[PDB]
Parts: structure tokens; sequence; C-alpha cells
């Protein structure tokens, strides 16, 4: 049941989980809680979840609270800031270090308690069966 979009292949859970036990499902089956690195991907992620809420690889890093993609792909503040709700992160309750797609939007991200339960998204690169490149 992985959808395919530029180069990467994706899987949206049809049970709910916390951040990190979906963290653990998505590198149980060698991926990771999906990254977004533009605009299109944005697009393709929101338009699938379909109005729903998604955990993604979004969580807090660093001493500062920097955000960060589980992934390790470094995250791009600057251009990140188109994807987030007006308002979010907001941090409600000083609580909340993971991110979810939420609305069916463009701006589409929101922080959340990583202790709540949502569908989740797992993203892996299509990597071709090949010999050694040694
Ligand atoms: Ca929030």
């Amino acid at each position: 049941g992985w959808k395919y979009f530029k180069g990467n292949f994706y899987y949206f859970s049809l049970i709910p989980k916390t951040w990190y036990s979906a963290e653990q499902f998505c590198v149980s089956r060698n991926s990771h809680l999906t990254s977004v690195t533009s605009e299109s991907e944005q697009e393709f992620l929101y338009k699938t979840a379909g109005g729903l809420i998604y955990w993604i690889g979004l969580t807090k890093a660093g001493m500062e609270g920097d955000w960060s993609w589980v992934d390790d792909t470094p995250f791009n503040k600057v251009q990140s800031v188109r994807f987030w709700i007006p308002g979010e992160p907001n941090n409600a309750g000083n609580n909340e270090h993971c991110g979810n797609i939420k609305a069916p939007s463009l701006q589409a991200w929101n922080d959340a308690p990583c202790d709540k339960t949502f569908l989740f998204i797992c993203k892996r690169p299509y990597v071709p069966s090949e010999p050694s490149a040694w």
C-alpha cells in the first residue's frame, strides 16, 4: 500500500499511534515519518491526507527546541515558514514538541503533544537493487 511520488514511497497508516510509536513502525519498515522539502511534496501529502490528521517527521532537537526532521534531512527554517498553519507553531500549554499535517492546505502543519495518537505517514527513498559500487 505504498504510494509513489518523485523518487519516494509513502505509507498512509490506517491505525493511529503516538509520534514515536509511529516512527518505530516506520523504522520497522525500513523508513521514517516523512520529511517535506518542497511545495509539490507538501501538496501531494495534504491532498492525499484528504482532511485527516497525520503525524509527520517534525520534532524538536537541540537545547533551543529547533524543529528538525527525524529522517535527518536538514531542516530549512526559511523555506518551511510557508508550510505551517498561521500562528503555528504555538506550543500550546508548553507541551507541543511534535508536528503533524492538519489543515488540507499548503499552510498545513501544526505542533501537538508527542503523546497524542494520530494516523501517520512513513516515507522511503526508492533504492534500486544493484551490485557493489566499489
Ligand atoms: Ca499547535
